[PDB]
């Protein structure tokens, strides 16, 4: 498995590897299995919404009882089980299902589209809304609530993932 062989990142917590498990504009939902590191389709999307950002996860991670979400913002998506080198510069807070399930937002270090994108403050405000609204609603035909606390910056996204890493220790 990419999540158990790869460590989290070449630079952790400035960078990370991100294992994309689903590629910007996708309405199935793929999910990497952990046990046998296959794409596996976790379910189509009840509702016509796609995926806003390249999702995937943080290889080494464990967070709250799952890997740690990682979003990368990705102007050509990747293909599923592509590992991207990203810069955390958010962290998404949503509850689901009483849950916390929180997702750190990325960018690619080698696109130099996204350079000057090192905290929350660099992203167009209505592309943090349009990535909050998709996660409020894309379980509501499937009866889920999700509450969404909202945002913070890279500073909290990056304790969260070295947290996340030490939980993965104490688990494996």
């Amino acid at each position: 498995n990419p999540f158990h062989d790869l460590e989290p990142g070449p630079d952790v917590p400035e960078v990370v590897y991100a294992i994309i498990e689903i590629p910007k504009g996708s309405r199935n939902k793929y999910e990497l299995d952990k046990k046998t590191g296959l794409l596996k389709l976790d379910r189509v999307l009840y509702s016509p919404f796609f995926y806003p950002v390249d999702y995937g996860i943080i290889p080494r991670t464990w967070y709250e009882d799952d890997p740690f979400d990682i979003m990368v913002i990705m102007r050509e998506p990747v293909y599923p089980l592509t590992i991207i080198e990203a810069r955390p510069i958010g962290l998404f807070k949503m509850i689901d299902s009483g849950d916390k399930d929180y997702k750190v937002l990325a960018v690619p270090v080698e696109d130099p589209y996204f350079k000057d994108w090192k905290d929350i403050d660099d992203v167009p405000k209505a592309f943090l809304d349009e990535i909050a609204h998709f996660f409020k609603r894309y379980k509501e035909l499937q009866g889920k609530e999700i509450i969404v606390e909202g945002w913070e910056g890279a500073e909290a996204a990056k304790r969260e993932i070295l947290r996340a890493i030490e939980m993965y220790k104490e688990k494996f």
